[PDB]
């Protein structure tokens, strides 16, 4: 239900599907490693290129600091844990002109589900 435009950009737009839970210690800060699942599938296709959760492996990294599509780092930096949101991430914030292989044409929407599981104050 609620939409929430991430950059005046407009370039990565939120929907949350489940509020995280309630409290401080439960929104993620700056350099925490973030554990997410996600499911990505292209815009213009709907085809699923990527499933954390198909590989049953969390995708962990710290946030903020580069290691991600920037979609991500903006993304997860405004989530509490155990929220689900959808976040349309345009192709800047994404993988831009190049994209990133087969999946992912040159200019492509992402789709994104994320779900914030947890967070450690690591590195
Ligand atoms: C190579 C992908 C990668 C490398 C190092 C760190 C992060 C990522 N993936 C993402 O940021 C977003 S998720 C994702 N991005 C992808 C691009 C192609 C295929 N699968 C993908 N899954």
């Amino acid at each position: 239900f609620e939409k929430v435009e991430l950059t005046a950009d407009g370039g990565v737009i939120k929907t949350i599907l489940k509020k995280g839970d309630e409290g401080e210690e439960n929104i993620p800060k700056k350099g925490n490693e973030v554990t997410v699942h996600y499911v990505g599938k292209l815009e213009s296709t709907g085809k699923v290129f990527d499933s954390s959760f198909d590989r049953n492996v969390p995708f962990k990294f710290h946030l903020e600091q580069g290691e991600v599509i920037k979609g991500w780092d903006i993304c997860v930096s405004s989530m509490r844990k155990n929220e689900k949101c959808l976040v349309r991430i345009e192709s800047m914030y994404g993988y831009g002109d190049e994209g990133c292989g087969e999946s992912i044409p040159g200019n492509s929407v992402l789709l994104f589900e994320i779900e914030l599981l947890s967070f450690r104050e690591l590195e």
